[PDB]
C-alpha cells in the first residue's frame, strides 16, 4: 500500500512515496525540518511560543465590551484589527487551489478542471488498509448509528446565541451558489463554476439561463404582479427549468437563478426580496445615467449586488456568527498593502462543514400558523397568502437551532445527514484530527475533550475506538460548544479561512475594480458600502419591517 | 454619441458617461487628480522626475557588457535586477482582468466569460463619430493601400540581432498555445480558454483530446517509429481531428495537441521534439518512482514540461530578443516577498502585437533545398525526408527577417497581415497614441517621429492625415527600431508586461507549488531549473545537433 497512507509529514510538509514502502517529505517553507518536518527552527521555537491558542483569542474578542466600544470607533485601529483578521484567516488556503477529489499530488488537471470542488487535504489513498489511513478498524462504525446515537434531535436545542430564521434561510441561500454539486458526476463535483459570490443563485450560471430571467428593458430581471405584490416571473413564462414536483400549479412555479429554490419558501423570500433590489438599483441607476442601454445598467446593477451580499455577509453575518464585540469591516482598500491572491476555489471540505442541519426547527412558524416540513417544501402558497411583511417579522421571531453540541439534528433530514456522512467517506476524507492539524489546532486526545461531556463520548468510543479516525462532519455537530455559542472551535478555525478567501478573493474587491466608476459613480459604490440587512429589508419589503440575525 | 470618444481622460484615468453629453474621470489610485486626471500630486511630481526613460535603460541594458559580466556572477545582484524587471513590468497589467471586446466597462461577463480575450485597453464606442474617437476622417484608409505601400517586403531585409529560423518556429509553435482564434464567434474570442502556459499544444485542450494522445502506459504519449525515429500518431490511430487538406495521405496526418500544427513542417518539428521530452521525462520519473502509475507519470510529466517551457521562453528566448548584456532568469522565489497575482488572461492586443509575419524568409532552407511557401506548407515529407537533425542544422543556420522598420511582410502572407489590420478595425482598437500612453510611454508627435525616416513617415501622413489616429499593428511594422535591433521602443514594452504576466502567473510559479514534491523530487526539479534550448534539442535529436535562437 501507498506509503504515505499514515500521513507522516507534520506541520504542512508534503508526502511522496520513493519506493514501494518508503516516502519522503517536502518541508519546503514549513518553518520545520528533519525526516517528517518536526525540528523547528530557531524563528519558529519562537512563534510558538509566543502564539495565543484559537480559545484565548476568542476567549478576548468576546470579552473586555468597554475596551472594544472604544476600539470599534477609533478607524485605524478598527482596521489595524480587520487587516490581521483577513489576512492570518485567508494564510491557510492553498491559492491557487492544490487538490481534488482525484488528485493527491499536484496536477494541472487538479488545477485547470473547474467542475472539480477543491480539497484542503488530498484524499486518503485508494490501496490504504485503513479508511482513515492505518489507524482504526478496517471499517468505519456504521452510518445510520453515528446518526441515531449521536446526531438525531430528540428534544429542540435553541441557539443561545440567538440566531433566527431569517439567518438560518439567508445562509442556505447564500450559500447556494457556491454549493451547487453535480450529483451526476459525484459528490466531488460542483455545477457552480464561478466558485465564489458571483449571485449565479439570482442571475443563473449560465448566459442562456440569465437572458431567459432578463427583461430587456431598464436592465431589470422579469417578474409577474401577483396582488399588487412583485414576485419572480413563471416557469412557463421564462422557459427556465426549475426542479418542482408535477402538481404544483403554473403560477407557483417561480422562476430564479437557482434551479432549487422553490423547494422552500424562505429561498423563495430572499430570491424574490434579491430580484426586488436589483430593479430598484437599475431604478437609481436609470436616474443617474439615462444615457445607459439595458445591458449596462444590468451588469452594473449585479456589480452593486454583489458587492452589497459581500457587505452584509461580513457586517452582519459573520459579526452576528462570531459573537464579538468587535465590529467586522467590509473594505476592499485593507488588502492593497497586503499579498493576497483575488481568486478562489471552492473546497469539498468547506462545503461539507456548511451542512447545518441543526439550525432548522421543528415547524416553521408564520404569523398564527406552526407548519411542519410536510406542508412547507415546496409551497409558494404559504409565501404569497402571508407576504414577504409577515414572512420577515415572524422568521425575525422564531429562534434557530443550535448545531454544536450534538443530537439537534431534525429527524425530517436525517436522509440528508446520513448522506454527508456517506459522501464525505466515498471522498475519502481524511481524519478530524488531521484536519485539526491542517488549520493549526490542537488533536484531541479523547472523546471526552470532543464533546466536553460523558454520554456521547461514551458512544462514539464504542463507535470509532480511537479518536485519530474521528470523523470530520459527525464531530462538528458533536463538539463541545464555545461558552453560550452556536459552534466549537473547528468549526470557526477551519470556517473563517476559506469564508474570508471567498469574500475578499472576488474581483471586485481587486484595486482596479474598487473603485466608484465600477459601479456608476459615487451613488453605486454608496449603495454597496452602506448596505445592511436591514435596509435590504426596509427598501424591498411592504412597511419596512425591523429585521436582524437574532431574535 | 458617446462622451467619452474622445478618450478624455489621462494616466489610467476611468471615463463614464454622467449624461448624453458630459462625462467624468475616476482618478482613484492614478497619482492625479483634476477633471482629467492631469494634475499631478507631490509624490507624483518627484516619482516623474527621477523616472528614466525607456530608451535610456535599453541603453544601460545593452552597453558596458563589462559591469553586466560581473553583475552576472553576483547572485544577490542578479536576482535584484531579474526582481525589479518583474515587478516594474506586471503592475501594468490589469489583474484579476478588465475589458473586452464586447465591454468597454467592467461588468460581471467580461470577468468571467473565458471565451474572450481580454483587453487592456476598452473598444472605442459603437456610436463614435470617427473609428479612432473624434479625431482624423470618417473612415481609415483602404487597409491593401496602408499594406501596400509600408508593410509589404521589396528586398529580404535580415534580422540584424540575428534571430533564426529555430527562434521563428519556436515563437510560433509556442505562443499558438495561447492563441487560438475561435473563427466562429469572431476575432476577440479565443479556444485557449487556460489563457497562459498549460502546453494545450502538446496535450489537447479537452480531456476527450488528451485521453486519444494519451499511450495510457509509463505516463507516456502515444507514438510511431518511422525509419527508427520517433513521431507523433496519426489522425487514423488516434481518432484525433486535425486540419488537413484532402490531398493528404493517412500516413502523413499527424495527431497533436494543437489542430493546426500540421499547417508548417517547422511547427510539426517542435511539436515531435516536444512529444519525445514528455516520453523522456516519464523514463526519469519511472526510474525514481518504479511505484507510481501512468497517471502520476504522465501528470508530473506535463509539470516538469511547463517549467522547462518557462525556463526557456524567458532565459534563451527572451534573452536572446531583448540583446541585453544582463543574464535574465527564471526564478519565482524572486515574487514571495512582492505583491503579485498568480493568474493570467491573454489580451486581445498581446495577440496583435505578437503578429510577427516579418520574421519569415522568402525560401525556407533545409540542406540542399530551397523550399517555396506554397512547396512548404502541409508538406510533412519535407520532415521526414531530412530528418529532426538535418532541420535543426538548417534552421539553426538560416536568418530570419527584421520585424521593425516596415516593408518586410513576405507577399506569400499578404491576406495575413491585412487581416490583422481588418481585424483591429473590427475590434475597435484605439490608436497607437493611446496605447503607448496605456504603457507609460510618450506619444509620438509626428509619422517622422515614428519611422524615423522621411519616405515611409509621408506615405503614412496622406494615409492618416493625423499621428493621432495611426494604427498600432501597422505602426509595430514600421517603428523605428532600436540601434541594430529586431524591434522599436512599442514592441517591446507593450510586449514585455503581457509577457512575464503570462510567464510568471502560471500556478506552478506560486508558493505551494513551486517544491521539489510538486515535480517527483529533486531529480524532476532540476529538470526544469537547468532546462535550456540546446539541451531540449540534445536530448531529443539524434546526434545532438548545435542550437541556438541566433544564426552566430
Ligand atoms: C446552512 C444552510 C442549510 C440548511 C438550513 C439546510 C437544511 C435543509 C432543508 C430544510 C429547509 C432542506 C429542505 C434541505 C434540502 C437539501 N440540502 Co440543505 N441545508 C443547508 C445547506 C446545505 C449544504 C451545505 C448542502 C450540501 C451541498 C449540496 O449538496 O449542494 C445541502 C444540500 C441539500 C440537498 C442536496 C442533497 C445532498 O446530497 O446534500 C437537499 C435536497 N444544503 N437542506
Ligand atoms: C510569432 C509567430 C508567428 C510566425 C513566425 C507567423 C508567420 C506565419 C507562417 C509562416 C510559417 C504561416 C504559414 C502562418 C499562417 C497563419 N498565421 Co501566423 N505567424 C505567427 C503568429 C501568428 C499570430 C499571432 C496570428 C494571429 C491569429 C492567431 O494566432 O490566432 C497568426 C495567424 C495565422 C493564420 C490565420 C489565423 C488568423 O490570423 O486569425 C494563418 C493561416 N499567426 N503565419
Ligand atoms: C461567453 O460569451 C459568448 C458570446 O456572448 C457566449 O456564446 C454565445 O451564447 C449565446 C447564448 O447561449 C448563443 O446564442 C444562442 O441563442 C439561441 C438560444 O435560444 C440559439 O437559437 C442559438 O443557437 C445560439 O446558440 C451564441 O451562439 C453565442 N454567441 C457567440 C458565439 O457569439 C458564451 O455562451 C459565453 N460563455 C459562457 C460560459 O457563458
Ligand atoms: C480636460 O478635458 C479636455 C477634453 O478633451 C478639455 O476640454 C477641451 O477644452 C478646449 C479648450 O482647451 C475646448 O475647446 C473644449 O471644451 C474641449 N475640447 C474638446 C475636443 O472637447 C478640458 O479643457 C480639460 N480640462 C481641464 C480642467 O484641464
Ligand atoms: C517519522 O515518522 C515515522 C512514521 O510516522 C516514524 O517511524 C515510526 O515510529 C514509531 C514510533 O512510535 C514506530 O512505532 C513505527 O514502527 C515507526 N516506523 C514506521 C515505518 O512507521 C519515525 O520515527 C519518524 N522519524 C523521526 C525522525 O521522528
Ligand atoms: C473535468 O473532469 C471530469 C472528470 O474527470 C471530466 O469528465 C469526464 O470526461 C470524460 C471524457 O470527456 C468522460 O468519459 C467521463 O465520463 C467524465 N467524467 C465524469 C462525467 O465524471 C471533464 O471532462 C473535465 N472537464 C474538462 C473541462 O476537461
Ligand atoms: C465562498 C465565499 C465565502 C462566503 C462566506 C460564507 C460564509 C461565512 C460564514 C460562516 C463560515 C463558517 C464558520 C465561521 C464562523 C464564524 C466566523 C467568525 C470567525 C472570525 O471571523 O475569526
Ligand atoms: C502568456 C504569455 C507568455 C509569454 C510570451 C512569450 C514571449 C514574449 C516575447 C516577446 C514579447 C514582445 C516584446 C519583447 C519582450 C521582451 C524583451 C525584453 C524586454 C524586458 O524584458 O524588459
Ligand atoms: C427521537 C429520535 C432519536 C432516536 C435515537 C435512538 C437510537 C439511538 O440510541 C440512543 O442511545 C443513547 C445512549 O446514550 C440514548 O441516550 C438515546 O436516548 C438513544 O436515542
Ligand atoms: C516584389 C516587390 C514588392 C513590391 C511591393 C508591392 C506593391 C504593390 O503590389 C501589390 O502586391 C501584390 C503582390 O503580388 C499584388 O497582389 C497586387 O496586385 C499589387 O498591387
Ligand atoms: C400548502 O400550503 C398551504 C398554505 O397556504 C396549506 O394550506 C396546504 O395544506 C399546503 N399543501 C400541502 C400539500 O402541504
Ligand atoms: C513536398 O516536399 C517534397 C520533398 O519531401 C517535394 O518532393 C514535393 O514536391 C513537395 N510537394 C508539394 C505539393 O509541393
Amino acid at each position: 500500500h501507498h506509503p504515505c497512507c499514515s500521513n507522516p509529514c507534520q506541520n504542512r510538509g508534503e508526502c511522496m512515496s520513493t519506493g514501494f514502502d518508503q516516502y519522503k517529505c517536502d518541508c519546503t517553507r514549513t518553518g520545520f525540518y528533519g525526516e517528517n518536518c518536526t525540528t523547528p527552527e530557531f524563528l519558529t521555537r519562537i512563534k510558538l511560543l509566543l502564539k495565543p491558542t484559537p480559545n484565548t483569542v476568542h476567549y478576548i474578542l468576546t470579552h473586555f465590551k468597554g475596551v472594544w466600544n472604544i476600539v470599534n470607533n477609533i478607524p485605524f485601529l478598527r482596521s489595524l484589527i480587520m487587516k490581521y483578521v483577513l489576512t492570518s484567516r485567508s494564510y491557510l488556503i492553498d491559492s491557487p487551489p492544490t487538490y481534488n477529489v482525484h488528485y493527491g499530488y499536484k496536477s494541472w488537471e487538479a488545477f485547470s478542471n473547474l467542475s472539480y470542488y477543491t480539497r484542503a487535504l488530498p484524499p486518503v489513498a485508494d490501496d490504504c488498509p485503513t479508511p482513515m489511513g492505518v489507524k482504526g478498524n478496517k471499517e468505519l462504525p456504521d452510518s445510520k448509528e453515528v446518526l441515531e446515537k449521536v446526531l438525531l434531535r430528540r428534544e429542540f436545542i435553541p441557539d443561545p446565541q440567538g440566531s433566527n430564521m431569517m439567518f438560518a434561510f439567508f445562509a442556505q441561500h447564500f450559500t447556494h451558489q457556491f454549493f451547487k454539486t453535480d450529483h451526476k458526476r459525484g459528490p466531488g463535483f460542483t455545477r457552480g463554476l464561478g466558485h465564489g459570490v458571483d449571485l449565479n443563485h439570482i442571475y443563473g450560471e449560465t448566459l442562456d439561463r440569465q437572458h431567459k430571467l432578463r427583461l430587456f428593458k431598464d436592465g431589470k430581471l422579469k417578474y409577474q404582479v401577483i396582488g399588487g405584490e412583485v414576485y419572480p416571473p413563471t416557469v412557463k413564462d421564462t422557459q427556465v427549468e426549475m426542479i418542482y414536483p408535477p402538481h404544483i400549479p403554473e403560477n407557483l412555479q417561480f422562476a430564479v437563478g437557482q434551479e432549487v429554490f422553490g423547494l422552500v419558501p424562505g429561498l423563495m423570500m430572499y430570491a424574490t426580496i434579491w430580484l426586488r433590489e436589483h430593479n430598484r438599483v437599475c431604478d437609481i441607476l436609470k436616474q443617474e445615467h439615462p444615457e445607459w442601454g439595458d445591458e449596462q445598467l444590468f451588469q452594473t446593477s449585479r456589480l452593486i449586488l454583489i458587492g452589497e451580499t459581500i457587505k452584509i455577509v461580513i457586517e452582519d453575518y459573520v459579526q452576528h456568527l462570531s459573537g464579538y464585540h468587535f465590529k467586522l469591516k467590509f473594505d476592499p482598500e485593507l488588502l492593497f498593502n497586503q499579498q493576497f491572491q483575488y481568486q478562489n476555489r471552492i473546497a469539498s471540505e468547506f462545503n461539507t462543514l456548511y451542512h447545518w442541519h441543526p439550525l432548522l426547527p421543528d415547524t416553521f412558524n408564520i404569523e398564527d400558523q406552526e407548519y411542519s416540513f410536510k406542508q412547507f417544501l415546496y409551497n409558494n402558497s404559504i409565501l404569497l397568502e402571508h407576504g414577504l411583511t409577515q414572512f420577515v417579522e415572524s422568521f425575525t421571531r422564531q429562534i434557530a437551532g443550535r448545531v454544536a453540541g450534538g443530537r439537534n439534528v431534525p429527524i425530517a433530514v436525517q436522509a440528508v445527514a446520513k448522506a454527508s456522512i456517506d459522501q464525505s467517506r466515498e471522498m475519502k476524507y481524511q481524519s478530524l484530527n488531521e484536519y485539526r492539524k491542517r488549520f493549526s489546532l490542537k488533536p484531541y486526545t479523547s472523546f471526552e475533550e470532543l464533546t466536553g461531556e460523558k454520554e456521547m463520548a461514551a458512544e462514539l468510543k464504542a463507535l470509532y475506538s480511537d479518536i485519530d479516525v474521528m470523523e470530520l462532519y459527525p464531530a462538528l455537530l458533536v463538539e463541545k460548544p464555545r461558552p453560550d455559542a452556536i459552534f466549537g472551535e473547528t468549526m470557526v478555525e477551519l470556517g473563517a479561512p476559506f469564508s474570508f478567501k471567498g469574500l475578499m478573493g472576488n474581483p471586485i474587491c481587486s484595486p482596479q475594480y474598487w473603485k466608484p466608476s465600477t459601479f456608476g459613480g459615487e451613488v453605486g459604490f454608496k449603495i454597496i458600502n452602506t448596505a445592511s440587512i436591514q435596509s435590504l429589508i426596509c427598501n424591498n419589503v411592504k412597511g419596512c419591517p425591523f429585521t436582524s440575525f437574532n431574535v
